[PDB]
Order: C-alpha cells, then sequence, then structure tokens
C-alpha cells in the first residue's frame, strides 16, 4: 500500500527546483497530473515570461485602459491577494509590481534603482485601486502604470492546488517541495511524523538548523538571503516595503511559518517579517492554527507558543532563546 522509496519527479519551474514525491503504490501517473497543474498555474500567474502570454501580464498591459477577463484560478488568487494586502500592516500589496519590476531581485539583471525611479512608482502601489467584477470575472487596474505581482503568494496557492490534485487521485502520503514552500501529507510510511528541515537563513536553500516533526502541514520559509542583490558591500533582499521602495531591514534573518494552508503561510510572510522578531512573534500569536520559528541575525531561535519544545536544533552555531 505505502512504499518506502517514493515515486519522484523533479523539474525547474518559477526559477526553483520543484520535487514531488508520492509513496502510495500505483499512483505514479499522479506526479504528471501534479506537474501539469503546477505548469498550468505558473503560466497563468507569472510576470517573468518574455512571451507575455500570462493572464497577469494581460491585466498589467490594460492598466487604466479596460478590465481583463481572467480564469477562475487567477480571479481567486487576486481575491485572496487583496485580502492579504488589506489585512497586512500597509506592508503587503499585490500592486507592488512597478517596484519589484524595477529591482528585479533574483534575476540576472537585478539592479538598485535611483531614488528618482523609486519615487516615480511609489504612488502607483495601492491594492484599493484593483476593481474586481464577479459577474464578468474581470480584473481592472484603475491607473496607467499599475502592475500586479502575485509572486509572494503564487507558490503557496500552487502548493495547495497540487495537494488538491493529489487528494482527487486518492494520494494519502506525499511531499510537495516548491522551494521555500513544503507540504507534508500523511506520515512517513514507517508511522513517524515527517521530519521537516528548518532552513539555515545564512546558507544555500536545503541547508538546515534542525527538524520539526509535522503531518498534514505547510511550512513556508522567508529569509534575508533567499533572493537578494549584493551591490557595493550591501545586500538588498526581495521583501520590499511598498511605502519606501527599500527592503524591510530588522533583526530577522529567517522565519518559517507553519500552518494548514501554504497560501496562508505565503500570505502572512511579509506582514510577519516587517514586524521584526518580537513584533512578528506577537503577530503570529494572534492567528489560530498558525505558528512560526524565527531566527535572528545573532543566530538565536524563537518558537511561537504552538511549537514550544517541538523544534530539534542540530546546528550548534545557533542557540534557542525566549
Amino acid at each position: 500500500k505505502l512504499m518506502d522509496q517514493p515515486y519522484s519527479k523533479t523539474d525547474f519551474l518559477m526559477g526553483t527546483v520543484v520535487t514531488l514525491k508520492i509513496y502510495d503504490k500505483g499512483k505514479e501517473d499522479v506526479l504528471d497530473k501534479g506537474f501539469d497543474r503546477i505548469k498550468d498555474l505558473a503560466a497563468k500567474i507569472t510576470t517573468s515570461d518574455s512571451e507575455k502570454t500570462s493572464e497577469v501580464d494581460k491585466i498589467n498591459e490594460q492598466a487604466g485602459k479596460k478590465p481583463v477577463k481572467v480564469s477562475e484560478d487567477v480571479y481567486y488568487l487576486i481575491q485572496e491577494g487583496l485580502k492579504y494586502s488589506e489585512n497586512s500592516g500597509g506592508s503587503f500589496d499585490i500592486t507592488i509590481g512597478p517596484l519589484t519590476s524595477l529591482w528585479h531581485i533574483g534575476f540576472s539583471d537585478a539592479r538598485k534603482p535611483s531614488q528618482a525611479e523609486i519615487d516615480a512608482v511609489l504612488p502607483l502601489i495601492n491594492y484599493k485601486d484593483v476593481k474586481m467584477n464577479d459577474k464578468d470575472q474581470t480584473v481592472y487596474l484603475e491607473k496607467e502604470g499599475m502592475e500586479l505581482d502575485l509572486g509572494a503568494i503564487a507558490k503557496g496557492f500552487i502548493t495547495d492546488e497540487t495537494l488538491k490534485v493529489f487528494k482527487e487521485n486518492k494520494v494519502t502520503t506525499s511531499i510537495i517541495d516548491l522551494g521555500g514552500n513544503i507540504y507534508v501529507q500523511g506520515n512517513n510510511p514507517n508511522g513517524n511524523k515527517w521530519n521537516v528541515g528548518i532552513q539555515d537563513p545564512f546558507s544555500p536553500r536545503g541547508s538546515v538548523i534542525g527538524k520539526l516533526p509535522e503531518s498534514n502541514m505547510s511550512i513556508v520559509t522567508s529569509g534575508i538571503y533567499e533572493r537578494y542583490l549584493e551591490v557595493d558591500g550591501k545586500t538588498y533582499h526581495h521583501i520590499l516595503d511598498p511605502k519606501t521602495g527599500y527592503p524591510f531591514d530588522n533583526d530577522i534573518a529567517g522565519v518559517s511559518i507553519v500552518s494548514k494552508k501554504s497560501i496562508d503561510g505565503d500570505g502572512l510572510s511579509t506582514a510577519t517579517f516587517s514586524k521584526g522578531i518580537k513584533g512578528g512573534m506577537d503577530y503570529i500569536e494572534q492567528f489560530e492554527g498558525v505558528d512560526a520559528i524565527f531566527i535572528s541575525k545573532e543566530k538565536k531561535v524563537y518558537e511561537t507558543s504552538g511549537l514550544k519544545g517541538q523544534f530539534e536544533l542540530t546546528d550548534k552555531d545557533f542557540q534557542m532563546d525566549t
């Protein structure tokens, strides 16, 4: 029924290595159904495509001109993005596109823009200027020059949509790894909870400071070195402040947000990160069913109340703290 050695499939999509693993015997073809669904969604959502076929590219091209018809998946993701933007501190806005386009952090052409370039795009960022029409399933950016960027919640949504394809196909036991988003379904076939690696924010992706046992759970990782630009001594990470055009800089090196849904982990990441360690920990403590591990720039590790005594530290360069 459950195999020790899973069916596995790896691809490089959305600038990340993506691995799916299914441990249910006779479910090998679901790997392709999962990757079909991931590729379908990425093509609709991405603003990183030369070809400009994406639904989000089409919305952006018609900013201030006319509403754009979108599929149900894109309309839903924008509806969810606007909710996360509203709920955030003024810290998360899906209309941050004109600023994230300018820096292009994590692309070969990433650049620190001039203050004059930043000042030209700050007035274009306002999630309240996205007009949704449910009846027509249209999205309208109300001013010329506005741009959506769904990159901060796209992998979370796509992770939740892959799980949905797994469950439709009666998959019980699997790991969905989209880079900074992991979902662990069921338990290890040996009957233990899955041991999820907590990212070392000071090291390349897949380096870990310890393990958190989990079943049926999302872990979403954010970090100061996950996607950054190094210029002239200094580091500019990708979590930009929409009010200033510069990165949020505080005592956080990394956060791992634990929740039932990957899109909520993504959806809360920016707001949480913007508040620093004490403020971010206070913030996660307001959400039922959400916990986090925070790692400071001084290599201290904090758990929120729902994870007390659950994280297993395996890196002696780090110290548990309260």
